[PDB]
């Protein structure tokens, strides 16, 4: 479950469900991405990686470990075309995981366009993506805050089933999706 | 920091762009993303050269581009964008990212940049300001030579805007950045 | 070096292919050839990444790829080929190439591989097993989730062939490697 | 940043162009932008090699291109440009940039450059010279072999112009650079 | 430094005699290939070089030869489009010849698709290829073992003039084509 | 030095070409410009390999490949040029810029070069010789197998030219360099 995230984004078989895989192996700092990915989705991976790279210290990733590793983002089924910016936060979560050996919580799906500032941006086809996550057995679905309005025409059943967390920042997403806390050392205070 | 509100052409017309820049440990790679057309990609290259040429004067380490990677990104990722009007915005975002000097988030800017750092006039001035106005921008930087073009835009819109016509990049920086580079 | 009988889509002729891998002194380059469409090219990258993530368990020096170049080739050279169905063959071949452990010549295999090492189901099982049968292959490895598809394969083909439905790459390698 | 007024082909037709060059710290990289077609791109390369081969004679550090990058840019970024007619401007701009010898602003120039530093004739001289004239250019450098082409250009335009027919890049540099190289 | 082998392979105007040239000069490990070559034929050159690299030790070649050499494979005539895999064993032979200083027999031609494991695969258009061999005065032609069936279709007089050697593997090709023992 | 007159196909017709070369302080980059078609670009790569394979004997430091950048440019820049006919000129220009050995004036040459250094026959010899004539060329080097094509060339053109049928690159360097 390390480096495996369920994203909701566009496929040629509809705004279906994505299984995103990442690997971090010995190398020289090369990035590879595969899975019949359109250009917009490829650019989203680049944006997600950069988000990771800038937040490195805070994520505990040494830049001088990152440079002796190669990264491969892969999205099966490999023959099915996928595109759009909606897996950006899925991409970023998967990248953080594979770089940190921090397993991704299961029954968790996410959709959202990522920015370099760590802001999660509204996406399209919320309904379809959630029909997708429903027929998938996913409980927790992370969606962008500005998509909250779009919920009103999602069947209560779907809503009652899905533990839905609207999210504004990448910071919340990682905490919701990762086993351990990705950011900052645990400091315990008592009153 | 590393964020600038620019005004440029998008598939649906002149609009607000949030230009993002990040600067991380690397070996001199620049990446630019956001469904950018080729003319816009080139303005990014010109803006970076402006920053590189004026590097030492701006506080920046003139050897920065051999040890760091730069990503310029313009959301939203799927919306096509093009033209050279983001140029001074590109430059300001780069300076900001490389110095850590916050950008005033009440300021939008539009204009083509040259390697000499002069601000060239742009097209579709009406759409850009109408966009800036609807988005609640308080202060807008426009090319000096677009001054004439203001009179074709609703007075009620111009009256709401603090408009600074500019000739040179050093003016843009001083007006948009928080501190004094 | 590495050779595995894969079953995968081709524009012409049989869907039965020999996946070949070579590992030679180099600087860490990857080369893949054989009139490969883009999906099949990506499946090579996936397969390699699988092996690289398990080099230790597989008994391969984790930093092997530093001083080594890899060439993956899929004859016949001029026959257009594509699709992900050669994934597990490519992975098996690469392991064979890097360990020196030979692959059984009476075994064919077909399946799409994931980075996690799972074996995904493929299309055209019938045409694939016919190529395998016509080609004299004794044992055929197929995705577990293609189990239901066997229902529509000729009983003689079913009678003549030893079919092992598989789920993960560990099974493939155990069955295929000598 | 070296600036030279070139006359060269654009999508609107032969026109006055500002050629910009920047030499900044780098590792020998060449960048060229400004919606340039391939033939113009190749002229930049020919131009640079001319300078590179004549480095010491021009008083340039012969290994300058080892620790430095070059960006040649021709605004306006959006207007397509092509053809070889900016070659001598490119070469002049690079020489100006690498030596700090500022270019005269009363001078425009047009002509194809070769590696041996010969200036070859170009087409559309009429359009080019009318463009220099409308833009208030006093002095225009043209290839020696374009001399006869002057006769089909209105006399009233040519009488206003100080025209210098040139054969070699050394002539170009002497006439166009402020200080004697 | 320049290996030379006669291959029989496909050109725009049909299967033909090709002179395959290979150069190994002071370099850093680059591979260059030219001669209006289509992609399949470009791929056969990469396959043929890989065969040599994998077998360098057995060929008496320093296994690190490529780290300090550049290779250029060129197939004249420059303007004639050529494609397909039939020049593969010729490419391998030229590369081995060049790298080991083992000259190539001049009356020999060869056609055959090479594989990384070094097996020679059958090609098409044997008759067209063999006649070009015959016209060009070639005495010896190496052909793939599985092309034996196609010999029945070749005019009897061409069969009688040509010394035809059906080969299964690259070692046979090299033994038959190189002046010295591989 | 580094300037050779070649005869090769252009979009305006088989024409006279001024091949230019410069060898500059650098790191081993090859640049070739002049709106050159791929076949003509490939002839440049072939010509360079010939020089590289013979560097020592040509009094060229064999490590020039690593310490110098070479730019091959064929004006006029906007005129498309293609085909293999400039090969021997390319080789000659290259030897010249690397050796400082000047190229004779009033020499033009046409011919496809091979890596072994053989000169191969070209097409359009007649349009090529007519071009050499009007450009005021005295001596013209042609491939040996193009001798037969001389029997289509006007009497005066032939009378005016000193034509040398050549088999090999070393006759070329001999007849063309000082």
């Amino acid at each position: 479950r390390v480096g495996q995230v369920t994203g909701l984004a566009w496929t040629e078989v509809g705004g279906d469900l994505l299984t995103i895989e990442t690997a971090c192996v010995p190398g020289k700092g090369k990035l590879t991405y595969t899975g019949s990915l359109g250009e917009v989705m490829q650019e989203s991976i680049q944006a997600a990686l950069t988000v990771v790279r800038a937040r490195a210290e805070k994520l505990g990733i040494n830049p001088d470990f990152y440079e002796k590793r190669d990264i491969h983002v892969h999205v099966p089924e490999g023959a099915t075309p996928k595109d759009g910016p909606a897996a950006g936060i899925a991409m970023c979560t998967a990248l953080v995981s594979c770089l940190t050996g921090n397993p991704v919580r299961a029954d968790v799906a996410m959709t959202g366009e990522i920015t370099l500032r760590g802001q999660v941006l509204p996406i399209g086809g919320l309904k379809e993506k959630l029909l997708a996550a429903h027929r998938g057995g996913i409980k927790t679905v992370l969606i962008p805050f500005e998509n909250k309005r779009d919920l009103e025409e999602i069947p209560d059943n779907v809503i009652a089933d899905l533990d839905i967390h609207p999210v504004k920042r990448i910071e919340e997403v990682l905490t919701l999706a990762l086993q351990n806390e990705p950011s900052g050392m645990q400091v315990v205070t008592a009153k």
